[PDB]
């Protein structure tokens, strides 16, 4: 299949080269398979979710999206024009507060939710978990991502916005999980994106158009927006069957656009999420 005019990040998944706007990818399109967006949750009533949108869990007094971080997020995922698996099924779990903000024992607690709740769901292709949000280095933080890893879920997770070494942030800086920086559509390095050895993957993350709140789309940048990349590149290769959510980000990894991006310090990959399809 074929989407003309797509936003960069699209149409740079799908290619060998920068500066394309159309998006190459396998029809199935990520069907059967199940990601959650753990964040500000999701506007799911959105035209662009088709109905494939839904909020599994909140921790506050509404599930609904206040902010747009979520939305925007969800709709790299999964939205019929802006998303990378657009036949997915996305599930959102509300950590973050209507400012984007939200404490540790909260987040910790939604992604033992994933874990446990993938079982009252059904993703016979497998089940991915986007993780656009973190802070300082804990160990709590680090060992619910593993857990959630490590019960058959991708984790996919922000490298940070800090130009720094992202071993000092969490839950990025979990070894077992799937942790991806941002890169521009020039094939730069993103000048927020955290870099270091704990780094998996790039994927786009400067000037991502995506959905937002209120029925709308905007533009927005960070890792936050790498990551929803990542996490449905995995649904649509979990569904395509070459991979499974325990060697997901391995075999991204494999089989990456390598070498392409400048500004990748040294120690640090450079490898950018590609799905490979020939049409
Ligand atoms: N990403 C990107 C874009 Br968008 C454009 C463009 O203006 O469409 C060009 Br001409 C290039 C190039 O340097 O050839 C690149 Br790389
Ligand atoms: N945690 C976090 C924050 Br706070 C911010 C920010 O300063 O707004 C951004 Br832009 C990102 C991102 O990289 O998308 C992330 Br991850
Ligand atoms: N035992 C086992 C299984 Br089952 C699978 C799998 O789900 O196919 C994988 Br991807 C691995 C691995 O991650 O290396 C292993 Br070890
Ligand atoms: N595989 C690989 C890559 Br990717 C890069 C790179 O990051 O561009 C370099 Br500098 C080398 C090298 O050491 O020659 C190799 Br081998």
């Amino acid at each position: 299949a074929a989407q003309t005019n797509a936003p960069w990040g699209l149409a740079r998944i799908s290619s060998t080269s920068p500066g394309t706007s159309t998006y190459y990818y396998d029809e199935s399109a990520g069907q059967g398979s199940c990601v959650y967006v753990i964040d500000t949750g999701i506007e799911a009533s959105h035209p662009e979710f088709e109905g494939r949108a839904q909020m599994v869990k909140t921790y506050y007094y509404s599930s609904r999206d206040g902010n747009g971080h979520g939305t925007h997020c969800a709709g790299t995922v999964g939205s019929r024009t802006y998303g990378v698996a657009k036949k997915t099924q996305l599930f959102g779990v509300k950590v973050l507060d209507d400012n984007g903000s939200g404490q540790y024992s909260t987040i910790i607690a939604g992604m033992d939710f994933v874990a446990s709740d993938k079982n009252n769901r059904n993703c016979p292709k497998g089940v991915v978990a986007s993780l656009s949000l973190g802070g300082g280095y804990s160990s709590s933080v680090n060992s619910a991502a593993a857990r959630l890893q490590s019960s058959g879920v991708m984790v996919a997770v922000a490298a940070g916005n800090n130009n720094a070494d992202a071993r000092n942030y969490s839950p990025a800086s979990e070894p077992s999980v799937c942790t991806v920086g941002a890169s521009d559509r020039y094939d730069r390095r993103s000048s927020f994106s955290n870099y270091g050895s704990v780094l998996d993957i790039f994927g786009p993350g400067t000037d991502i158009l995506s959905t937002w709140i209120g029925g709308s789309t905007r533009s927005i940048s960070g890792t936050s927006m790498a990551t929803p990349h990542v996490a449905g590149l995995a649904a649509y290769l979990m569904t395509l069957g070459k991979t499974t959510a325990a060697s997901a980000c391995r075999y991204i990894a494999d089989t990456a656009n390598k070498g392409d991006l400048s500004n990748i310090p040294f120690g640090t990959v450079n490898l950018l999420a590609y799905n490979n399809y020939q049409a």
